[PDB]
């Protein structure tokens, strides 16, 4: 009875019932098979692991673990602890390392400085040293990991003593995991939000700009609450898309710097030219809704809301900061400005036109399909397939990933699932794994570019071993097409060596995994490949060919 | 004319004529058109670029270089570095980051403080801050990745920097160094004198040979230091073929795992009447341990590295010579000059179970074993290869164990595989760098289903470069290695952590426009091997194979 | 007008008036006269910087600056840093560093690298890199030390950038927080309530309150609930004072020292009927730990902190309010107003014995005993001062837990010394700190020839600011506590490990500038500090001491 029972053990006190990753030697020392009720989940890369990990922890709310053997195991999946870290989500992550009197980094076979390496890139990191501390530092690793901004801790392992029963005995004291992030709050923050409500009193157009932190705070219901009483806009980052209903008629939608260029629209100046009062809540620069995409038109006044102290004063100086927890300051302000009445809107109703536009597109197009005729498709089909506030659209990282942010119907918080501050290519197949297993009844749609579907595409088996009815879209250019668009940016002209790939068959791909797929190059074809994966009963991939045709002026926002 | 431009220009004076990676958006401040002479090699994944970087530095005993964007980019490269840093290779990892004035790591989009993350597993790693420099910064990672024990040295590059032109005005001499720069300790010739006392009085001395003796040079020396006193070579996984294929001197290589393979006493076979072991270019991360050794009687070591030693917990040498290789050689050629040739110890019955192994002509219910995979091999590259040419590379896995033991190497460096991080994935890249580094000779890679899997999308890459490598995929539907330790740990197994699905490899390769095909007999794998190396393209074999393993006779392991 | 004017400006802004250090060759680039309103404060060594600003940071409650120059100005300063993230106190650290194109850590002259050296011992850690942003680089630095659990902050200077206007054109507000910004846990009224609920069923509670209590703001409010409960009162060793001298819920200070120094039961009498332990304001860097209080019945433990629980290994509470302290008790008044008051336990032969050390009106034949000294500081600092004022410092040392036991304290901080970091050398700069925070109060110092020689040199800058601190230094010509701990290992003492000679401090206070005496009992201690304390200048007073320990005493200190 073992640090490896012990571990395990600790993990299912703080509700951790899967453990994602890629078990190596230390097998030798931990089954998997110690405790009942925490079950693991191989995948083909530790980055899948890690990431899959993430995403259930960002949809449940609640920690969960992944899992790596030493050296390059740990390298692997620190990519999933990058991911974790940018995205913000309480993972746990575990990596075996060499026995312990056999620790010597960089001449050890496969031993690295673990603890050193995760250190910058996590909330918490420590090597294990004596058997029965693993239950205290599981236990600080969720002190850690669920105190905002939430993120990764990391425990390296030695085999020995993960496989040690030394001072190890038959009763364990309360896991205490926090029932939501902590957060740090300001002294006279009530005071700090009382003047937010007098800059509203004030206000003939405010904006709510919505984060995900919000919805960590479980403040989503009383900010569409204040939002509606006072007819306040709610415009939102990519992943607090659907904190608003698709149709509602303050949900502005989401931004992103590539917007203008998409759309070839004056949509940041239509979304916020005319407004004088920003309000941030729940406010990340890792999201990547910067202050310069909103300074647009007429002077504004801004208030930051954060359960974190602002570490980027440099870029953001918000009028007045509130540093409290979200849903605090939403109560909070709910009473003191219960006697205000409601605003006129500002109307954006130009931008819903161009947006509505693209997604009717009836054109056919010589060479493939557009991404928005893509993603219209795939709407509709989650519209008829999922009940009235459930699904996902599941995004990779791409060119296509910006559509997704502009078009993808959202219809719950986390309803849109994409990568926002870490954008790892691969992201696609992972997070549907996640997003699928924390919702097993929801229809889950991916949609990934060429360049990073097959930079993780090998994860396809997992989805077909663990039967998880994961629909996904593959739109292919035979090009890292992003990376042609940046090119043309910064030179006027593209360099093919850099960004160019020869012809992947995506539907053989699939089949080679044991996942039935097919090809679709329009509209009638994509949502008959879409109702038949969505009714399956099992995973589904589609190849759609596209081209985008884009304009590398139009893109002077990202600067 | 930019930063990116005085970078690239800087590679090429150091001989670098090619950049493998990954672009993210730092395209638009550099797009490797710049500078004639060097090119850029796009694959799949970053591991993928490191690695193929890491194995071509290794063969042409040059600097080679790796590129990565920002964030993930960097994390997805640092199992690249990391196995530079273990496997010793000298590779310039560059990653981008974000611009200069927004560097608020974990804060700013994709922002990682990369410097940081990279600095326990590298030589040299920095932030270019002034463009200008960045010529001298590459001096400096090139300086001390060419220092023993060589290794990558990585450069973090914001993107605004890196596509400005301030302080750059329209260069010094490269000085790249011809080997690797050692480590050398004063009275190191006192201490070769007490080793050439010690193998004077030895009746059974052994030559093992470590990778750092191919790096200095030091092969053909060592070659007639061995045939003049008939002492044995016995290598790590990387120094096979550091004697020819039938060479008698040459014992085989060693791994832990050799006698649970066999079903045979293989280390003590090899060991145990030997009474000096002289340990040349020793790296204890190339996995020949001090307890492989230990069996039967006792004896004494004699250490040669161009390190100090690192380990003294685990290797206490009677004698340890801290000094270049072939320096070492030569001065204990002059040493030994009057030596009589020794009478070497016998190891036939353990040539006699490998040869066994090789030769195993049963068929199985299950499909093949890798012992015969790899006797297939080896009768097709010793065709398609002319004499002293010709790579086989394997991946990770209980089967590259097999690859140690059995698969041909009549070369330095002509087996292939990572010794020190052992990152599965790695031989697709590997392949890459083995066949760039040698375009005219036959490149072979053997890979299990779970290694070669966890990176079987730059196949796409090998299609592309159009490299005419041969693969060959031994299936069993599992991490084998792994279902191997949970029973030595636990005599039982437990599937949810080793076992996959199937995975038609066949198809896999086709997806991606790689010709393949199935073989499950010797005649069915001969017939597909001659066709793949005669192809002209590259070729994909899948076979499904067992192991049928005894977990009690891996003892040597712990 | 240039990034020197841009920081010192930045300071200022943030309520800053005085930086203390010690100035190097950065001195071309700042002078320290271009911001009216903030003025140098020159030290002898750069510690006594850091901790006159902590100690001045402490007792204000506002963010204080420290400065030193690049290498070993900052090496030195950062045991003040150290000083300053052990005891929680909100100091900027600024040190200079060698010019920015220059910086080649252990190679450039002086140049070190200064922010990974401090970033493991701060809150924050920089290197400037572009003039401007300096303004940025404080705020941050700031926002940082000012967040629980409070601390130092650290910014490096390139000496080029500190002195070059570059991108500084001719300013946001600065909204320095009041007081410190707090963890707070959702659910903590839920955990209070379950607090509140054990305080019911309780027949002895006491409230064990700690420095972070007072920088909350809530001194007044648990006094209050106290009395209103009958709720005894115990501190930390800077927790002194929460309530006055003579108040009967008074039950004094811990140290785990306290059995050995009173050869009496202590901890038993204070703790072993308690069925209720309240932290208020734990923080284990103060060294009250658990097992001091786990004595006699089983106890029941809330832990109330603006910080998640950092040690769950050593302190799993029954309850944890994770919220600030203040707002802790303001629910917590709420949750109990309705209950009756407890009987409160009794701690009398305690106080006896306390009281009987205070009184001990032997004379001594070798020196005086500590408790005679702090009764004599404790008598003459209740005349000199008004009611609620005065400070007694004391360094560190085997005296000052006399100290912790003894010294009067009629305020909050009314005692200070270092509990978490404990450098010895702390006295002359905590009074530094203390005297300028608190002009127009009398301020002692107590320190032992050990410690106070080791940072002794800053007398001069006593005198030089004329600040009237009346210090005592009690001589054993020996690192006392440290022979202690000889014996408590050994059974036998080690001279040469702890044995000083003569050294006269009252001609070495001479020396600097500062009037001294010589005191050998209670008369003459008690003339000297008299006329030290209305002097108006400073007065240092040696005393010759004795301890005569008991090692067997001393199993509390595990
Ligand atoms: C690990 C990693 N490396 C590099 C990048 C840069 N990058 C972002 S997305 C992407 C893929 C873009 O190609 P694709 O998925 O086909 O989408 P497209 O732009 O063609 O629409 C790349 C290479 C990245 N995001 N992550
Ligand atoms: C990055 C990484 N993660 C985990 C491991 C542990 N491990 C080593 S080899 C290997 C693959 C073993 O399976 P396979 O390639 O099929 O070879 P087999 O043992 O079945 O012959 C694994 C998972 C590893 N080597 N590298
Ligand atoms: C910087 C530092 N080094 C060493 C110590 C260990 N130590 C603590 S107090 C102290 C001084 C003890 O001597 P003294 O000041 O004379 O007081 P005494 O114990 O004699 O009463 C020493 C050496 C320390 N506290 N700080
Ligand atoms: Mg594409
Ligand atoms: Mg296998
Ligand atoms: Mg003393």
């Amino acid at each position: 009875p073992t640090a490896a029972h012990a571990l395990l053990s600790r993990l299912r006190d703080h509700g951790v019932g899967k453990v994602f990753g890629v078990v190596g030697r230390e097998a030798a020392s931990i089954l998997f098979d110690e405790v009942e009720g925490i079950d693991f989940v191989l995948t083909r890369h530790e980055f899948t692991a890690g990431v899959a990990a993430d995403v259930l922890a960002r949809i449940t709310g609640r920690p969960q673990a992944c899992w790596a053997t030493l050296g390059p195991g740990m390298t692997n999946l620190s990519t999933g602890i990058a991911t974790s870290v940018l995205d913000r989500s309480p993972v746990i992550a575990l990596a075996a390392q060499s026995e312990s009197h056999d620790i010597f980094p960089n001449d050890t076979h496969q031993c690295l400085d673990s603890v050193a390496i995760v250190a910058p890139m996590s909330k918490y990191a420590v090597e294990l040293q004596r058997p029965h501390e693993i239950t205290d530092l599981v236990d600080s690793a969720v002190n850690a990991a669920m105190t905002e901004p939430v993120g990764p801790s990391f425990i390296s392992l030695p085999v020995d003593l993960l496989g040690s029963s030394e001072g190890i005995d038959t009763p364990n004291p309360p896991a205490n995991t926090p029932a939501k992030p902590v957060g740090v709050v300001a002294d006279g923050w009530q005071k700090a939000a009382d003047q937010a409500a007098a800059l509203l009193a004030e206000a003939k157009h405010p904006v709510l700009v919505v984060g995900a932190a919000a919805i960590r705070s479980g403040a989503v219901p009383a900010i569409r609450a204040l939002a509606e009483r006072l007819n306040i806009p709610v415009i939102t980052t990519y992943i607090a898309k659907g904190v608003l209903p698709v149709g509602h008629e303050l949900n502005y939608g989401a931004v992103t710097g590539y917007m203008d260029g998409i759309l070839n629209f004056p949509a940041l100046q239509t979304m916020f030219a005319p407004v004088d009062l920003v309000l941030t809540v729940g406010y990340d620069y890792a999201e990547d809704l910067r202050p310069s995409m909103w300074q647009k038109g007429i002077e504004k006044k801004t208030v930051r809301i954060s359960p974190t102290v602002n570490p980027i004063p440099r870029v953001y100086r918000p009028d007045v900061d509130v540093v409290t927890d979200v849903l605090a300051f939403v109560e909070h302000f709910e009473t003191a400005t219960a006697s205000f009445g409601a605003k006129q809107r500002h109307d954006i109703e130009p931008l819903r036109a161009r947006i509505a536009e693209f997604l009717a597109d009836p054109e056919t197009y010589e060479d493939g399909m557009r991404v928005h005729q893509v993603i219209d498709s795939m709407n509709t089909v989650m519209e008829e397939a999922a009940e009235p506030g459930e699904g996902t659209i599941v995004s990779d990282i791409g060119f296509f990933r910006h559509y997704g942010v502009l078009f993808a119907r959202a219809d719950q918080p986390f309803g849109f699932l994409t990568s926002a501050g870490c954008s790892s290519f691969g992201y696609g197949i992972p997070a549907a794994i996640g997003a699928q297993m924390a919702r097993p009844d929801q229809p889950t749609f991916l949609i990934a570019g060429d360049g990073g579907f097959h930079s993780n595409s090998s994860d396809l088996e997992t989805i077909a071993r663990l039967n998880l009815p994961i629909v996904t879209v593959v739109v292919n250019n035979d090009t890292n097409g992003l990376i042609e668009l940046y090119q043309n940016i910064g030179h006027h002209r593209s360099h093919d060596p850099a960004v160019k790939f020869g012809g992947v068959d995506f539907v053989a791909l699939a089949e080679a995994n044991g996942v039935d797929a097919t090809r679709a190059t329009n509209r009638e074809e994509l949502l008959a490949a879409l109702r038949k994966g969505a009714e399956l009963g099992r995973p589904f991939l589609i190849e759609v060919p596209v081209n985008y045709d884009f304009q590398p002026g139009g893109f002077g926002a990202l600067s």
